């Protein structure tokens, strides 16, 4: 239906004209509708977080100590986005959070949590309550590669009152265990696990030592979250923030060991000599890492940071107070310039509802960073408390971040539908082409 | 430490003097502190819901269609309180909600949900998704008492791609199942279940027909909720509301069949001839049922409804109609009169924070009814939605999260208040209030800032 | 680092264009960021109060009778600025404040 979808009258204003005068926020303009011949279910909202990482869900959790720790990053990656673990912590704590995110979901679990036979049941209960993993292997000397002696699961210890008893008293013992022998393809191993009606399947060598471990929970997670952002080994994608000082070099190394796939530079004004040097050093020393430089708001800053070797750009400054730029103009300008050079952009700031996120993605941003919009969800750091009959964490309880991410997803889909394009890549292309049009709204026209 | 706890100077105002003038609400007065020689954890907040039903947690969910359905009543019963299933529904819907509450927790599971071998996996998934029960028995002709053929659990069908496949293809077959033979004591059966590391244990006769079923989930529910309000058969307590018209008689019967333990009469002004007749008829026809009459706010009304045979009274009227009464005065007066006659009372209305609940319990109410305070928790009826960057509930209110966390918060608050007052139980607080050893101070309008 | 500091794309609006239309207050505009290769400690904020007087601190206390007398002028001069003693007084009082 290209004859019906193609605008020839072009009654409206193109992005280039809209952003050619004064700096705009998202309320200053609206997107005009197009032609619909599809359901909102079929809309692809995906966007590039970096040159090589495509997110099924163009949403990134902001690296604030009040928003993104291991739990938030896990939720984001599971729903098809990603989270940036904040850097307001020691290097070891940040690496531990990254490791939690990366080893939450696996195919073969290579370093399965293991204990020695004399460990008390209390310790396994602590592991399950704190780290949330069951099917703890009991091996010679507790080494994750030692001889397999048994396994401890939920129903093996849920009835015992003496929490100091050794696991050897209640574990399922090796002689009675369904196991597999190295080597084995993940497909066959997991189908065997399914047929076995058990929750775990260790994989051992010829010496009965633990090679790895398969978990039914990973299969069920794959079934319940088919769009999770994953690496090539089946782990959830994870990003981590860092400043560009010389000390932070150490930090970077640690994160690289923990397995981050994206490094995000933390700066209000990223067009500095220190950030340029840092990006060069990161791309040289850890080529496998992708770097999101920023923050920037003008095309000059973007030119410098892209020349340095940035894989993506963080847009935002102001969304004492004498330096910055209205956020919608910043996004349009920087994202257009960066796209001309093949670099996607992240919108960071002033994104307070679904209409704003949609506008920010339409005017050039590939993905959007969420801070306030997801603050107070169950997955954020912090403790809940009651006050005035409201439950707060301060901000009000917004429940699960997963339900909110699904809400934002449906909102973006319906908006793209009304605009008349079945994907946001198409929306951005047609915006640059002048086939998706806008209207600036007078101040009165805003209600 | 009776020398230190016993007030002889008695610097303060007794409840009788406090409520002797104009009608008061809860902000008009404060409770004076006493003597502390115990930690707040050791405080017993329990109160009588009726002549025969004691609640470890003196909280009742209000029978409003926006507050109490099966899920809320279950949560309340589990935390040591109770819920009243609302009556803004058909008799069949109310009985179904009551059944949901009553059969959630069991010892021996009677009439275990079972299916025939040709049933598709889709049906088992539907059972798990709607009603929330696993371990479906597969029997001769699907009869809950037929010959046992197998069992279908979570891990038996979580991997299957053809939801139309028969359960017999993936069920665990009877020859491989750990089972027990009638008769068996629940204690031995549950220890067997524990040792077996399985989730379910059927109990069969000599013909391999299903007699009953034990669920490990019940053991874990008992472990995680040790204070659950239970009847004598191990089921959660459940209450249900009804009006006092002639038609509602039918309703009562149905609810009685569903297994309610308390009937609650719904009326803004319960001192009527219709309610008196209804209470007489209920106590006559269903002696096993306990009735909470109301609503009332004066000792006249309380006399009539207790003479009718009420086992408890709901206090509250007004918390444009010109008739009602300030809630704290109403509670004190009616609860004092009813206690003189051996009947506990429920405070219903104007309860908006924990201090008000503590005050209402101290001045005579045995338990407190919560409506607004718990509306918008996850367990209430209604659908969640996002609006203006806020999570709300609709058929609007703000999301308060889990009602369980809220109930625990109220529990800790009541305990700390009782500690500051200097008594280790709320029965003690009520007794000492009537005795003049727990004292109050009326607050001037200025003193409330 | 002149290659990195020098704007060639010039994505933004020059002062001449900004002030070419209607009269603006300070909230009507914002300054765009540039390139950083130094610490804020090294920034020179000095400005000429007059053709021959350079102030290390480009701040002047207003000559209002509620703001600037001898003490304020002293504080300003000491911190690198200057103060203007108000003229809502006799000549002798103003001269005495100046002398102080
Ligand atoms: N490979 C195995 N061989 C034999 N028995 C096993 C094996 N793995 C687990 N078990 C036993 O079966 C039961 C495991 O159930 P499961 O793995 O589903 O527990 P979980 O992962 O902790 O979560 P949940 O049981 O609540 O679904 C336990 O009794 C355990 O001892
Ligand atoms: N009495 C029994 N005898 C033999 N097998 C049983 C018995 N009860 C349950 N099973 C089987 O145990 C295996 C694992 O149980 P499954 O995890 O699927 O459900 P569950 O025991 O209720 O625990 P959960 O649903 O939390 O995982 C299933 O194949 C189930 O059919
Ligand atoms: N037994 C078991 N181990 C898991 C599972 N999932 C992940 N693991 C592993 O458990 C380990 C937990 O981290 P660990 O190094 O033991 O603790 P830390 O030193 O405090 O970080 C990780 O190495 C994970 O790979 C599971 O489902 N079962
Ligand atoms: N298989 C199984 N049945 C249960 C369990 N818990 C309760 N039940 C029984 O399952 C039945 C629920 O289905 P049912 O009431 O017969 O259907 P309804 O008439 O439409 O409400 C009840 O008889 C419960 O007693 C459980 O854990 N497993």
């Amino acid at each position: 239906n290209t004859n019906l979808r193609t605008k020839t009258l072009r009654d409206g204003t193109t992005a280039e004209e809209l952003f050619s005068q004064d700096g705009l926020s998202f309320n200053d303009f609206i997107i005009l509708p197009g032609f619909i011949d599809f359901d909102s279910s079929k809309v692809n909202v995906s966007g590039q977080f970096t040159k090589n990482i495509l997110l099924h869900l163009p949403l990134v959790s902001s690296p604030m100590d009040t928003v993104t720790e291991s739990s938030m990053a896990r939720a984001m990656a599971l729903m098809g986005g990603i989270g940036v673990i904040h850097n307001n912590c020691t290097v070891e704590q940040q690496a531990r959070m990254v490791r939690s995110v990366k080893l939450y979901r696996n195919g073969f679990i290579m370093k399965p949590k293991s204990v020695s036979p004399d460990v008390p049941v209390s310790t396994i209960r602590n592991i399950k309550s704190e780290k949330g993993i069951s099917g703890i292997l009991v091996t010679e000397g507790g080494k994750y590669d030692g001889k397999l002696l048994g396994i401890v699961c939920t129903k093996d210890i849920d009835f015992v009152k003496d929490a100091s008893a050794p696991v050897s008293q209640y574990m399922t013992r090796r002689e009675n265990m369904t196991v597999e022998r190295y080597p084995i393809k993940l497909e066959e191993a997991m189908d065997v696990l399914n047929r076995s009606r058990h929750g775990y399947l260790p994989v051992l060598n010829d010496k009965d030592e633990v090679v790895c471990l398969c978990s039914r929970r990973d299969a069920v997670r794959a079934r319940d979250y088919p769009n999770s952002s994953l690496d090539r080994n089946g782990h959830l994608l994870c990003a981590a923030a860092t400043s560009t000082r010389e000390a932070d070099k150490g930090r970077v190394a640690a994160l690289s060991e923990a397995g981050i796939d994206v490094l995000v530079l933390d700066s209000s004004q990223g067009n500095t000599i220190y950030q340029v040097s840092f990006i060069r050093w990161v791309k040289k020393t850890y080529p496998h890492l992708e770097v999101v430089a920023g923050n920037v708001v003008t095309q000059d800053q973007a030119k410098n940071l892209i020349d340095a070797g940035a894989d993506s750009l963080r847009i935002g400054m102001g969304s004492v107070l004498a330096c910055g730029r209205p956020q919608a103009t910043a996004i349009y300008k920087v994202a257009r310039y960066a796209a001309s050079r093949g670099v996607p952009c992240v919108a960071d700031g002033g994104l307070r509802n679904v209409g704003d996120v949609c506008k920010a993605l339409a005017v050039g941003a590939n993905v959007a960073m969420l801070g306030s919009m997801i603050a107070g969800t169950s997955e954020t750091p912090g403790e809940y408390f009651f006050k005035d009959g409201m439950r707060l964490k301060a901000v009000l309880d917004k429940g699960s971040v997963l339900k909110l991410l699904a809400y934002i997803h449906k909102g973006l889909q319906q908006s793209a539908q009304d605009i008349g394009e079945v994907s946001f890549d198409a929306i951005r292309e047609k915006v640059y082409e002048g086939q998706v049009l806008f209207n600036r709204r007078s101040l009165t026209a805003q209600s």
